[PDB]
């Protein structure tokens, strides 16, 4: 017995068990089952983290402090270790006499021992060396007769995986459901447990840090429980505060709500930390930082920067994504350049984006690569592309390039993504999209914007339809995108500035090869003269750069007419851009 | 290692009849252990023990009543004996009937004995009033007595749902009436608590009512089995609801709908955008909606008959906001049921207990959803330390710039994100809107920003 | 590694990113005194699951020596940081005929903070092995090891060129260091940087 059980009731006498707050009805229901005549074996099922082991450790402290009924006064909660029961059990009947030595030593206690089998599903098949099952089956008469008083503690999905398979053993155990507590019921948990974490870390956890960690982790951590995911915010903020006290005027002591958000932003990646620093200035010039890469589109650079500023002020609707944009406009105007400039702003890497190219979803069955296959189908284990990219990095930009080139009901699967910020895999994992920017670039109305943007203002180019059949044909997808942007066609004064953006990309391509390039203001003007087509945006300029600059330049780099060290100067001699040294 | 097992050693003595063995395996442990040894299965005449009646269990519970009355020093009344075999037969599904009636009898006796030791409500008598208190704690299904504190909560159920769903009276009256029918014990025990087809236009309050219903009975919007039926556009996506068959990947994981309702049987099930599902996904919900019994891929039947299944859909949307100002609700529901007759099979429309037509929000509703969505913003700003005061001049900017009769109350939330929070986040970020001072949102003549 | 409860960090990332070469670099911050006062003099022990399951033929023999490791990790008075390369191997390791694996035996000791375990799974070996064991996934704080920039990989390669100049008796130049981090980032797609 004492070789195979830890005593939770003498762990509670020595103060080695944590204080257990709340769960007055889950301990009363687990006491009521333990006081039954037959089959007095309460099973604390619940999600992993909710406080199931802490109910038995708060029952063990309740039978010590005497807040328990008579009959449970003076019980012993003995944590049966079933790794120790199957430790040296090489020979036949060595586990089965270990298990019977426990059962016969539990019968000598005259029912004054509550048995705790934490991870109860590990009893289901513990001996198992000949054939039919040993533990479980050996405890099955004692559990049904009411002779163990065996508190279990499994998860909900290890109960059905292991214990509900043995339906005779599932019978012998009364499922006490341990629900995940509230954000309000885990503030009281974290308040009656902060002295244990103030003492281990030698810090002070302020009550704003207690309310923050319960509120922030409930919102921002999705694959975690309640008390479990709020404790390790105050546990890892205190661990980080103590590191910057012990290691490197310059030594704070308190754990505040700022240190909780600083560790939640390192956990999740969602930047919830603080907006007092030099990066508060980076958001005030977000439009200036996006206009270094997106010339024009003021009603779009403003609109996609307002939504980032709305989230970093804490003003974003927490039940929807950060922004949900439809970038409508012509070809080559900067719709996908803005989604690339935005991810370069937010993540400082251009490819740091969940860009779904929606011209692969022209069939309705292609929607199952956003979410994955259902159970039983091929590729089910792999999950989805959109769901597993946002499950890993929850603070994302999701670019849905060319949405009008998708099947018209692939956008059904985004009805939950934009309105509610959720999307479920085939594997049943609901991924939260509430910290993503979902951008949807499209070319709808491109013949209408190129025709009428000079005639109408932006307010009328966004509507300008009284009775015409279809501005946008999509029915109720359109009112859950929170801001629709019409992109405008690029004039010559914009394409003069994209000429300098696309040439600075060329200068860096050549200073990586040792060449130093000079444009003249006449060869820059000659690019902006024949790289300006109105209906094709700014790609005919990128063709006019690769044809009129990079095509003689690559022929003269290879021929050795242009050696590095000397400045290559691109000037107009006859109406053509030559490269002279 | 190579030695003789107990099966093969009794196999001579079992057949010869010198051993008068009685076995007591289950039906599943006989198959996977004894019936696989067909020479040993031969030696054993199986006496099938059936799960008894409710009336056979009331006779069982009356006989061992005194064996549980003597252990707990309570008296178990015969109303508690009858209501333990009746209630556990109805509300407990995984267990079998002598036992699950004894578990109610034993744990209600164990709780009364707690209530005399650990403290007319201190008395050693198990009544039918508190067999149900054990079963409502077993299952979560509120079958308890419900004296006055929750009786007053759902006498005002409509105006507690109208705190969050403004307008849609015929819809809040439809879901509040199904929760009163179940909690007065009048609901049909075979069907679910409610089956609701929430039709209507867009943005109109029909997923808001399921989130406010789940907030009513569970105090959390995310406490529903929310199933977005637009992930079920493929015919083979019913494997997400019920699970994979035996032999296939993720078969152990079970379903999503069945395994969520098998855990908590008193649920709200949201089937959002149900017309976007494949028309063979409604065949799964035929057995859910009438005699609620969806079966796993494992073959585990799940009782959905304590859930409120709500299927929100967008189907009369072109017809509702076109004709609601000229029709009463009786002629309008008559006219939208003609539209959903073409989308759903008449099998499935006949299972739904209440097809509810949501009406498009007027200007006086959107003026009141402005109060909800702005109070959500003030609670979003007192978390940051800022105190906002809207003007009544700026309330009728948002109730007019946010009033689009086609798109519901989402343009108003969009007007709040654009002409309240979009300039206010600029000023929280720039630091020129400091906390502590009360922030006043006025209008100059067309729009002025926060001022303190 | 320094928190009270559940103090198990894991360098989750992609293959090549530098997850095993953080615990190899935390085991050098420990010697050089570049850790806090709580990790001074600690020992990073690299538990391999391949030696625990090896020869564990009989009933109990994996359980005996894994409980023997846990009993010997407790004698250290919490001075040992355990390190499990390929942490997804533990989830199911020693799985006999119904008995719990190494994941279920370490589950009490991981959640209490007795094990100062470090894992080194990748992102998709964590998803298919550990994230299915949702109560073991809880006991493990995901330290996301991101793939570095080119500018961080030239700094990596400059620190390792002395270790590769010595194995091959060649001299690697810093243009060869910049080219290997710039060109492989552009042209190699299957590996991480
Ligand atoms: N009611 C509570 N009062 C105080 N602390 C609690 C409470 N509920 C949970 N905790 C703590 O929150 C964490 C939850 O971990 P446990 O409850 O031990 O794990 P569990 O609930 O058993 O879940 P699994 O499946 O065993 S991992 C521990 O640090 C507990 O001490
Ligand atoms: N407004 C702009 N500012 C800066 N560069 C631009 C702009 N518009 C286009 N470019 C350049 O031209 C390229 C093509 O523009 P894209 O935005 O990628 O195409 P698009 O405008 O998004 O429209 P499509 O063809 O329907 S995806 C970009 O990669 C940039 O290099
Ligand atoms: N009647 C209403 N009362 C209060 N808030 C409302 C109401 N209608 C809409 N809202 C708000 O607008 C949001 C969108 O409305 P929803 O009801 O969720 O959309 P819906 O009714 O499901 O229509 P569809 O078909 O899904 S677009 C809700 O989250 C609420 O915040
Ligand atoms: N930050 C770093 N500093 C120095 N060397 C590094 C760094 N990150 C990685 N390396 C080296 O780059 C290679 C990466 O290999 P590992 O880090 O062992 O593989 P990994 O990250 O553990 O991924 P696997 O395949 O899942 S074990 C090794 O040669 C390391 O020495």
């Amino acid at each position: 017995l004492k070789k195979y059980t830890i005593d939770l009731t003498e762990r509670a006498e020595q103060g080695k068990l944590d204080p257990v707050i709340g769960r007055d009805e889950e301990i009363r229901r687990t006491i009521q089952v333990l006081q039954r005549r037959t089959k007095n074996n309460p099973v604390l099922i619940g999600e992993p983290g909710v406080g199931k082991t802490a109910i038995v450790e708060g029952l063990a402290q309740r039978i010590i402090n005497g807040e328990v009924p008579e009959g449970l006064k003076g019980r012993r909660v003995l944590a049966l270790d079933m790794g120790a029961l199957v430790a040296g059990a090489k020979y036949r009947g060595e586990f089965e006499e270990r298990l019977k030595g426990v059962l016969n030593d539990l019968a000598k206690q005259e029912g004054n021992v509550i048995l705790f089998i934490d991870e109860l599903h590990t009893m289901v098949g513990a001996g198992k060396a000949d054939g039919a099952m040993d533990a479980g089956n050996m405890l099955k008469p004692a559990l049904a007769r009411g002779e163990l008083h065996c508190v279990g503690a499994t998860t909900l999905d290890e109960y059905r995986q292991y214990i509900e398979k043995d339906a005779a053993l599932e019978r012998r155990f009364q499922k006490v459901f341990v629900a995940e507590p509230s954000v309000e019921d885990t503030i009281a948990i974290l308040r009656g447990l902060k002295e244990r974490y103030e003492l281990h870390h030698h810090v002070q956890i302020t009550d704003p840090a207690i309310v923050a960690a319960a509120t922030l982790s409930h919102r921002y951590i999705a694959d975690r429980q309640l008390p479990d995911k709020a404790i390790d915010l105050i546990d890892e903020a205190a661990s980080s505060i103590r590191m910057q006290i012990d290691s490197k005027r310059l030594l704070r002591n308190k754990v505040t709500d700022a240190e909780i958000a600083e560790v939640l932003a390192r956990w999740t990646g969602i930047p919830v930390s603080r907006m007092m620093e030099s990066e508060r200035e980076k958001l005030l010039r977000m439009e200036q930082e996006l206009h270094h890469r997106v010339i024009g589109q003021n009603e779009a650079v403003d609109a996609v920067s307002n939504a980032i500023r709305r989230s970093r002020a804490g003003l974003a609707d927490p039940n929807r994504p950060i922004g949900s944009f439809l970038f409508l406009g012509p070809t080559g105007v900067g719709k996908t350049e803005l989604c690339k400039a935005l991810a370069n702003f937010m993540f400082d890497s251009d490819e740091a984006m969940v860009r779904i190219d929606m011209s692969e979803f022209m069939e309705k069955h292609s929607v199952s690569r956003l979410v994955g296959a259902p159970p039983g189908y091929v590729g089910y284990e792999e999950g989805g592309y959109l769901t597993e990219a946002v499950r890993r990095r929850p603070y994302s930009v999701i670019l849905l390039d060319e949405v009008e080139k998708a099947h018209p009901d692939v956008f059904n699967i985004l009805l939950q993504v934009l309105d509610d910020g959720r999307l479920t895999d085939g594997q049943g994992r609901t991924v939260d999209f509430r910290n993503t920017v979902v951008i949807m670039t499209s070319n709808l109305g491109s013949d209408l914007i190129q025709e009428r943007f000079g005639e109408l203002d932006y307010a009328h180019m966004k509507e300008l339809v009284l009775g015409v059949v279809s501005h946008n044909f999509r029915p109720e997808f359109i009112n859950r995108i929170d801001e629709v942007v019409v992109f405008h066609p690029l004039g010559e004064q914009h394409i003069a500035s994209i000429a300098q953006i696309q040439l600075k990309r060329l200068y860096k391509r050549l200073e990586e090869r040792g060449y130093e390039i000079h444009i003249s203001d006449e060869a820059l003007k000659l690019l902006s003269e024949n790289g300006y087509d109105p209906v094709y945006g700014a790609r005919p300029l990128k063709r006019a750069i690769q044809q009129q600059i990079e095509n003689p330049l690559a022929q003269q780099i290879l021929s050795g007419e242009l050696v590095p060290g000397k400045v290559i100067r691109l000037e107009v001699n006859e109406d053509r851009i030559v490269a002279v040294q």
